[PDB]
């Protein structure tokens, strides 16, 4: 494992930016995450932390600012399964991020940090990442 | 076998809206269309008319305002084939519609009508639809 994926967003992201993540959850995965970060330094603020937790069957959403985590939000269940492929859309809108899993909107995360600060996508944890694409 | 597919959008669509269309272009297909319409009336204004033409090997984009069509825009060649499945994203931003076809950004259509007018997605013509989803 032990390596996160990083993708720069040269144009930043605006309402209408779509991140498509395709991958599969390894059969003994505990957790993985997708972070929208505001810069390339290791403590940088996270506009969005999307963290499916399959050892506890839940999906946590949060933000991180000046080094401290915000309040956890969480969706209905976990739309991921060990050993199973997935396709996630993270869609930037004017008032938040829409997290789509499969064929259904899973959660709407209202913006906590300004959208214009987001500068990179990071994908880490127990996941087999097939493809990260920005549209 | 096939039918005009309508998705009603009573709250409209906002920037950061993804229309995902999956289907088959059947073996003898001439052309098909995805319309973002402003109402349910016959001949409603169209914010976007997306029109792959298999018979002429072009993809046409246009609008229909106040009864008459605008000037057509064309994408580069035809990324559709008779007898092949496809995935199209139509992504609404503040300034236009982004068309993605099978992992490749394909064309950008600047708004000609205010996005707020859109009330209905219609998919018709020579296509065998798998799914239409609006996120």
């Amino acid at each position: 494992s032990n390596v996160p994926h990083k993708s720069s967003l040269p144009e930043g992201i605006r309402p209408g930016t779509v991140l498509r993540i395709r991958g599969l959850v390894p059969p003994n995965a505990s957790r993985f995450h997708v972070n929208l970060l505001c810069g390339e330094e290791q403590g940088s603020d996270a506009a969005l932390h999307f963290n499916p937790r399959l050892d506890t069957s839940e999906v946590v959403f949060n933000s991180k600012e000046q080094g401290s985590w915000g309040r956890e939000e969480r969706g209905p269940g976990v739309p991921f399964q060990r050993g199973q492929p997935f396709e996630v859309l993270i869609i930037a809108s004017d008032d938040g991020f829409k997290a789509v899993v499969g064929d259904a909107q899973y959660h709407h995360f209202r913006h906590r940090l300004p959208l214009a600060r987001v500068r990179l996508v990071e994908v880490g944890g127990d996941v087999q990442l097939d493809s990260v694409r920005i549209f």
